[PDB]
């Protein structure tokens, strides 16, 4: 009965959302040859879905800058889509960062993600020096579960407020499997006043083990079901990938009945996982 | 809110049923060596889930017994595991049947699945043919959206019961994917004095265009969210099958938090998607 | 409640394409019903019932044969008649194109189903009283009588009108647990007018739910709101039905397209 | 238990004014807590809609809210109008931005006049021009905290839409009543154009239901209507006590729908 019948309506729902969604791809700079060749496969299978834009991390304290930037220029030189870098300012002087900054602008690189980077600046000075650069787009990070050196939740919501006032136009959360948690947070950036969207950042599961490992390092409560769910895959990786497929479809289906329209992907370079996600969004070639 | 407790509340039920879940798998007669290898394959990554049984299909009018027959034996010497045979009788005479009937008693086959087969007999009378040869264990076929060629809904109601009261201890559904269907199909034949577990048969759909031809033939069903989601999957065989298992798990998810304690999947000789299903039932190796 | 709403909208909009309906009419009395229920037969003929029926006639049926040439399928009951020229009258339609008659008593209507069969392979259908008929002893007496004349080679069961939901569908359970094979065909009468509908009822012990009274209550003089509200509840009884497996509806029409149009609109029934 | 509210637009012919006259004597029976008239900048203008207003009030008594835009109208203009019209009576205003000051602009230029009674828009499926929806939201709560006392949604047709909007506004502070605005729909062309334009949706189910009907007004007016029942029933049933009906000059179907609710003569 109940649970039938709200599985058919959030299910007709979710199809009736098709066109409507705007989606955005995160990659990681290629560490050896066969994950250049892997990310470049899945720079063209998911360039076919039109995202709103592409990211590309970049590690802080690595000193590998210029990877970074090799990539994004590749990526906009083949797709002729926006290519967004991150950019810590924890291992980088104003004076480097000004530099870096024009030197993007000048190279067609409009929107930058704007971060620290993990230990004189916080993401928040970041985003004034960018602004002070050019009018850059700027992608900040919010933590729906807060980040683990912030004081209270309070000063780390606050802070979120200080980047979007310093100039931030949108927000991508750190992954999270408690929906719950995101959506009271979506709830409370509203009662700080904040005015932009909070994007969530989705982590399509296939690698648990790491999934665990970027958790813990980050305070992501992984629900006890879902780790139930993951016990005794450590050598099925493709029953792994449908079960991570389940939980990710899943969590998208509820958000976006929620109303949220814009979804970020952590793809780890991988497409098939993220691919599917979104065509059971509506968002297909 | 809502939508977002009631997944996590449905999602820790699942969890906590784990290792009360019953499960059957359905193949069929290999028709070539490919076909013949993935089938053994199949049959031995199901059968660590130490299934319930297993059964194995018969083409009426195919004069093809003899490999339902084989295949039915060499699942035995095996696994160990209980294999039923479908048996039809529609092609054949009630000596024949009779025959064939003693010959698996004999040979240590003590269950089998009595149908009718596509056009003197009917089911039923195949039922009470066989309960006069021995004491088998009898599964019958019931048909949550009627069968085709009943002249009504109450007609095919009453004809399960008729099935059941001869000697079925038993009854096995056609494939669905209205959810509801089953669940008021089920209360209908307690409505009628049923007593026996109406066993929902699973597919879980990798093929889209092969599983929509099954259900025009068969008056299942499709939902216009389930055409749409495999909608521009004709050449992208991953997604369809990330895609099904999504819809798969779905179903089982919602089945069980309403009772259903026994599952039979036409697995139609692939185990991957069947194996994972029911890993997310808590069957595991 | 409001995603199960949803869920039922949906569900109905996909059943469009697979449910069968019938309309009955009755013959007209005036110059003015002539005009109107012909121009009904024409308006509710391009929906392509699976047949209409006329109350008791035969004139009308070879009209309706003749023009649209649907299974015109007339009321035969069994007062006034003599089994002599019941077999003959029965004859006489079956020797005209005529294969298909609702079997009514008006020597039951078991008896009158009997003949029919000992006269041809008629197509017979049967009345069924969800809230069991006046005349009846009890519920089960009824319910043992419907078995009998489906017994005697009653096809299909129809209804008399109902508008507490639950009782039809109790009823339907009874009857498949009584050894009933044949579907129970719910009798649909939309409602546009109150007082004439509260007549019927009270003439053939169909209840009038509480709620139903006090949602036409006021609208005595205002028969554009009756219409809407009548519409509304018939909309809202057949999709709940739908769903409940119901694929098969008979409308009394009451010589009336409007209503029974828009209400088979939302059963995917279109022409 | 049940209070609602009717919006008119001003009749632009002859025939229609005569509908529209027809359709007051007919709903005000229903004693609505108030009426509104709509303002169109190149269809009628003020004039018309306060021409309106003034008829109503003076042939039925009923509390009329003008909508009131800020749309090529200055501070100074829109001070001398308001005083105007809160000497003549009317003491409701419906305070609108208009298509391309914003509207909590008008809110607060209209309380330093007066002590109007203000009615703002508010967007379950959003704005269109709305940064997102977060900020949609917090505008809402600007208007609210400027002095409007009741918000009134575009309309929709996905109920949950609606609620879980309604959730929102209480979870940031908002304490006035969302009201929800309901557009019976017996043509459904003119609707999807109304819904088009604004970020509506029509769900699949309805599109189905009003398939094939262009050249059938009487089968769409008896499915808009048993639509629009089960809205507001469903909407009753989850605490809405309020009503606000786009009735495009029309009442058959809002004194229908009314009647269902409970709310008659
Ligand atoms: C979408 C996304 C992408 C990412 N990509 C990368 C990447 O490519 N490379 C990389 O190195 N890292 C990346 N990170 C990780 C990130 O850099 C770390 O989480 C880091 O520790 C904080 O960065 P931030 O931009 O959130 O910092 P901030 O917003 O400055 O926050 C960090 C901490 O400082 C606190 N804080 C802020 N201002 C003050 C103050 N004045 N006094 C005291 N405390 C204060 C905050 O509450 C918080 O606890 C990413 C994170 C997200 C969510
Ligand atoms: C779990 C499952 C496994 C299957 N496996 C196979 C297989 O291996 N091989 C194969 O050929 N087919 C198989 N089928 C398909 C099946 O044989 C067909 O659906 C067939 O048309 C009916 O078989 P049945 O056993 O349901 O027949 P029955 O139960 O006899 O029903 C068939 C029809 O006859 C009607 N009926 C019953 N008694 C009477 C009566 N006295 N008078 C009039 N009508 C009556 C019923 O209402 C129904 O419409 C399977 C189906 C299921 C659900
Ligand atoms: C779809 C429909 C169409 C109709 N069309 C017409 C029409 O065109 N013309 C017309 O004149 N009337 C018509 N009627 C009304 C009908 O004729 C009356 O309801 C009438 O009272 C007889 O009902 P019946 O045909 O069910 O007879 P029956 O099926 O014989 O049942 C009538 C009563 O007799 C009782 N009963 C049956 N057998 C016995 C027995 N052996 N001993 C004692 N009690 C017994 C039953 O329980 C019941 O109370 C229609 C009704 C329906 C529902
Ligand atoms: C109940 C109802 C009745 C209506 N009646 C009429 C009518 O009679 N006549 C007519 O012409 N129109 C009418 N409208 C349409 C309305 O005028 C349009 O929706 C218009 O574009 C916005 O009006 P608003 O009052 O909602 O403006 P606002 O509340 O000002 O909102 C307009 C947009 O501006 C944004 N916004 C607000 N403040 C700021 C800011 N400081 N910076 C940036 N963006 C900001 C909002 O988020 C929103 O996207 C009606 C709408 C409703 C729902
Ligand atoms: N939340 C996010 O989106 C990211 C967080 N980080 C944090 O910064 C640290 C340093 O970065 P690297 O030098 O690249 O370390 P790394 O070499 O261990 O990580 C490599 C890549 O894996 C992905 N990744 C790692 N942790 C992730 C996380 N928690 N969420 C989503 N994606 C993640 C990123 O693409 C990252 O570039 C990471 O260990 C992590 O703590 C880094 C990149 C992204
Ligand atoms: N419902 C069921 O479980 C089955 C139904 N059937 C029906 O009997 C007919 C004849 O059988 P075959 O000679 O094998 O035809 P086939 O050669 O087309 O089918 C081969 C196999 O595919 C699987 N299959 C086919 N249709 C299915 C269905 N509707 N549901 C679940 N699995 C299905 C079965 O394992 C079957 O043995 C089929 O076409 C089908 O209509 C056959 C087997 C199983
Ligand atoms: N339930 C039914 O389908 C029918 C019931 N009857 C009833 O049997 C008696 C004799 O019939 P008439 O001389 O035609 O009476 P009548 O002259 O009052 O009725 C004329 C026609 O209106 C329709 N009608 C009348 N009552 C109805 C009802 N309760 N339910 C559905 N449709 C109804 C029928 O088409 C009937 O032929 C009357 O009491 C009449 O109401 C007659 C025909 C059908
Ligand atoms: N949401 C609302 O209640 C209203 C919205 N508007 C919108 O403001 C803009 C300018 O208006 P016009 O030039 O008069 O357009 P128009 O000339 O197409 O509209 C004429 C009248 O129809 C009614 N109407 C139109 N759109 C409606 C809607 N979306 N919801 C409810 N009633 C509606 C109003 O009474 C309006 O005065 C348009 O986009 C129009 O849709 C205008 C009045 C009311």
């Amino acid at each position: 009965f109940f649970h039938a019948s709200q599985r058919d309506a959030l299910n007709q729902s979710l199809a009736e959302v098709q066109g409507q969604i705007n989606v955005s791809f995160e990659f990681f700079p290629p560490r050896t040859s066969e994950m250049e060749q892997t990310l470049w496969n899945s720079i063209d299978r998911l360039s076919s879905l039109k995202p709103k834009f592409v990211s590309v991390t970049y590690g802080a304290n690595s000193g590998e800058r210029d990877r970074t930037h090799s990539i994004i220029k590749g990526i906009k030189d083949r797709t002729g889509l926006e290519a967004a870098p991150h950019l810590t300012c924890i291992d980088a002087t104003p004076d480097e960062l000004r530099t870096i900054a024009r030197d993007y602008w000048n190279n067609g690189i409009r929107h930058i993600v704007a971060l620290r980077g993990d230990l004189e600046m916080y993401a928040s000075d970041l985003v004034t020096l960018l602004k002070e650069v050019a009018d850059f787009d700027i992608s900040v990070a919010a933590y729906p579960e807060v980040h683990p050196e912030a004081k209270s939740a309070q000063a780390d919501l606050l802070n979120l407020k200080r980047k979007v006032d310093a100039g931030a136009n949108r927000a991508i959360t750190q992954f999270f499997f408690d929906v719950e948690s995101y959506l009271r947070f979506r709830d409370r950036c509203v009662s700080a006043g904040i005015d932009v969207e909070i994007i969530p950042g989705i982590l399509p599961v296939s690698n648990f083990k790491q999934a665990k490992k970027f958790a813990d390092m980050t305070n992501v409560r992984i629900p006890a079901w879902m780790a139930q769910m993951f016990d005794g895959l450590d050598d099925d990786a493709e029953t792994r990938k449908l079960v991570g497929a389940n939980i990710a479809m899943d969590m998208v289906k509820i958000l976006s009945r929620e109303g949220v329209k814009d979804f970020h992907f952590y793809t780890l370079n991988r497409a098939e996982m993220s691919y599917a996600i979104c065509h059971t969004l509506g968002v297909r070639p």
